[PDB]
């Protein structure tokens, strides 16, 4: 929870790849490359692509909103993307995505196949 500090304070600064953040349990977590191939569908996943250039790296902070989390959850993943946008150095960008908006855009950053499991991993609700 709160990627900032343990995340926004050290995102991608020298590595070609994209990192996401699982908004499971209605919160957030640093999704590494060992699990960026299957993200629940009914949730939110903040992404952060980083490419190289003739000067530095071009970051891209996206916010996936698998229409399932509560309204605030949509403001939690999108807000985390707004905090890493200025913390990255203003070099990152902002993008919008959803369970029906991350079509070729999300798959675009993922050259393989994206999966979508269930949401609410607390199994303690209804």
């Amino acid at each position: 929870v709160e990627l900032s500090k343990k995340v926004t304070g050290k995102l991608d600064k020298t590595t070609p790849g994209i990192q996401i953040w699982r908004i499971e349990n209605m919160e957030m977590v640093p999704v590494p490359t060992k699990s960026y191939g299957n993200f629940y569908e009914g949730d939110c996943y903040v992404l952060l692509s980083t490419r190289k250039t003739g000067s530095g790296f071009s970051y891209n902070i996206h916010y996936w909103l698998g229409k399932n989390s509560s309204q605030d959850e949509q403001g939690a993943a999108a807000i985390y993307t707004t905090q890493m946008d200025e913390y990255l150095g203003s070099v990152a960008v902002q993008h919008r995505e959803v369970q029906g908006h991350e079509s070729e855009t999300f798959r675009a950053y993922f050259k393989q196949g994206l999966i979508y499991k269930q949401g609410g991993v607390a199994s303690g609700m209804k």
